[PDB]
């Protein structure tokens, strides 16, 4: 090489018959849980391209589906993950511009996330072989609206949160009084038993508020007293839930609880229990009013 430079007489070689497809989940709170689900991507020839001389319509794919998975263990990853094409079986009949469009599927739709509808258009540059004497997928080009860029699809996940506050009523109740409560998260096929869940509970004195974590699955112990609260600040949407207060009726306290989500219909339970609800991708606030007279 020139002076103190190094020269390297070639190149790295990139496989012009292969295309990865990106995946990036991008998730609204960064502590988000993350479901087990699949991403599927499909390559199709792209049959708007007027068939010149140069221009083709792709030839169809043996395998024109592929995939990434997510699993719950891919929390704190890179939430990056990818997939490819092989176009290396492929018999092109002439060397030409071989044109196919990329999308994601949505089929098995999971709750809280936004799928990407990019449609990408990929050319597949097949030039002749003089080594193979035939005409072979040498390099591929891809673009979105009018710029060449990597194949990536920007998938969101959302979640949500769950507040419970306890209220206290009446000339005959108790505002020092502790309550207690249960919380129970069920699992599902998204997210399984022990996962945790982060927890903050509010009081409303000088101390700052207190966090713990809360297993899918398992029964979540907590006491609240009149203007204090919990918030589950990571739950996520589609999660069946359970919450319920201790019976005070014999102490001389009547309950009923009232289910708000955020720009929703608010739902009064005359009694102890929520119903079982499900995670929505409304921030939802269950109070627990408890009321004792003379």
């Amino acid at each position: 090489g020139p002076g103190s430079a190094t020269t390297v007489h070639g190149e790295t070689v990139v496989n012009g018959a292969k295309l990865t497809v990106t995946k990036n989940l991008d998730l609204v709170n960064s502590n988000a849980l993350i479901p087990n689900t699949d991403f599927t991507f499909k390559i199709e020839p792209d049959t708007t391209v007027n068939e010149d001389g140069n221009k083709f319509k792709g030839v169809a794919l043996n395998t024109p589906m592929t995939k990434v998975t997510y699993t719950n263990s891919d929390k704190g990853g890179s939430n990056t993950k990818t997939a490819e094409f092989d176009f290396s079986e492929v018999t092109f009949e002439k060397p030409g511009v071989y044109y196919y469009k990329v999308t994601e599927e949505k089929i098995d739709k999971v709750p809280g996330v936004s799928y990407d509808t990019t449609s990408y258009t990929v050319q597949v540059h097949v030039l002749w072989n003089e080594e193979q004497q035939k005409p072979v997928a040498t390099y591929i080009v891809g673009y979105k609206e009018g710029s060449k860029v990597p194949i990536q699809f920007k998938n969101s996940l959302d979640s949500t949160t769950l507040t419970v506050k306890k209220k206290v009523s009446g000339t005959g109740g108790d505002r020092s009084k502790d309550f207690n409560f249960g919380l129970t998260l069920k699992a599902n096929q998204y997210y399984k038993a022990s996962e945790k869940v982060m927890i903050e509970k509010t009081t409303k004195g000088g101390q700052a508020p207190v966090q713990t974590e809360a297993s899918i699955d398992q029964l979540y112990h907590f006491t609240l007293k009149d203007g204090e609260s919990i918030k589950v600040t990571n739950l996520p949407v589609g999660v069946d839930y359970v919450v319920t207060e201790d019976d005070y009726k014999s102490e001389k306290y009547t309950t009923n609880v009232e289910v708000s989500p955020q720009d929703g219909a608010v739902k009064n339970i005359a009694g102890n229990s929520t119903e079982q609800e499900t995670s929505t991708d409304k921030d939802m606030t269950i109070t627990f009013t408890n009321k004792k007279v003379f």
